[PDB]
């Protein structure tokens, strides 16, 4: 049974775990501490985005607008904005781009300038009927994970439902959607994590994130060989772990979940 199994993982590796696997319209099928507070850390970057793109769909912007910084707005994990920054500017687009798929802090940054700030994306999940999910900081202090802070966090089934809305839902134009479906499949960061544990053969998109105190998180849509559509978010709190290991402990979830899909 599946509480046996997450509860057996929790123990031998000292760490605390966090599961929901979700229908297409966000049932939730399974889960293990599905409804505790866990920090979002980057995973906070894939409703971000989703917010962006709402908002080019409302024509409140424009995807090749240019987003200008200098150095000072660097951080330290910026790999895209450290390249593109003696031009002055990343796009809209770019940054969108960055944000997801190399998982940069300054274009996350940016973006959150775009939209309003934290308060704007906390506004964001409770239009979507999320009336958990919560952004407090900007990059890099949402990342601190402290026990028992509520700011900037999610719970599993919270953000897995508001994943597979974003994604299978129609808040998003088709367009945008398709958009933030294949940046999300070609997520360059979580080929080791929730992916490594789902057939090779089914549509995987993700956006993966690492937290002090030892965070390390996973949301995942996926579609199966025979079309059904699921979302699955991984928490994890293992600070005892190597970082090669907080990841195959995902895997490994992921693994055990893939057993509740039909097929
Ligand atoms: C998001 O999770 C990630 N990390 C941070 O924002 C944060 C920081 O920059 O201080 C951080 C970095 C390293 C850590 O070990 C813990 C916290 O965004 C830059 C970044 N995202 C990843 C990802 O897969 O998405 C990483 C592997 C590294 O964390
Ligand atoms: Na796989």
């Amino acid at each position: 049974d599946f509480e046996h199994a997450i509860s057996d993982l929790e123990a031998h590796n000292q760490a605390k775990i966090g599961v929901a696997l979700v229908s297409e319209n966000g049932n939730l099928i399974q889960g293990y501490r599905a409804n505790e507070r866990f920090a979002m850390c980057s995973t906070f970057k894939l409703p971000l985005a989703a917010l962006v793109l709402s908002r080019i769909d409302a024509g409140e912007e424009n995807p090749e607008r240019k987003l200008h910084y200098d150095s000072a707005f660097l951080e330290e994990y910026a790999p895209a904005a450290k390249r593109y920054v003696a031009t002055g500017y990343m796009t809209v687009t770019e940054a969108i781009q960055s944000a997801l798929q190399l998982s940069d802090n300054a274009a996350a940054n940016l973006l959150l300038k775009e939209v309003g700030g934290p308060p704007l994306l906390t506004k964001y999940f409770r239009s979507l009927g999320d009336k958990v999910s919560r952004l407090d900081r900007i990059e890099p202090t949402l990342n601190t994970n402290t026990p028992g802070d509520e700011r900037d966090t999610t719970t599993p089934m919270s953000m897995a439902q508001t994943v597979s809305k974003l994604i299978f839902g129609d808040t998003l134009t088709y367009k945008s959607k398709g958009q933030l479906r294949r940046l999300l499949i070609g997520n360059q960061t979580g080929d080791k994590t929730i992916r490594a544990g789902l057939p090779d053969s089914w549509v995987t998109g993700d956006k993966t994130g690492s937290c002090a105190n030892g965070g390390r998180n996973d949301v995942a849509f996926f579609i199966t060989t025979a079309g059904k559509k699921y979302v699955l978010s991984v928490y994890t709190n293992a600070p005892e772990l190597q970082g090669e290991e907080r990841a195959l402990l995902i895997a490994s979830v992921a693994k055990l979940a893939r057993q509740y899909v039909v097929h």
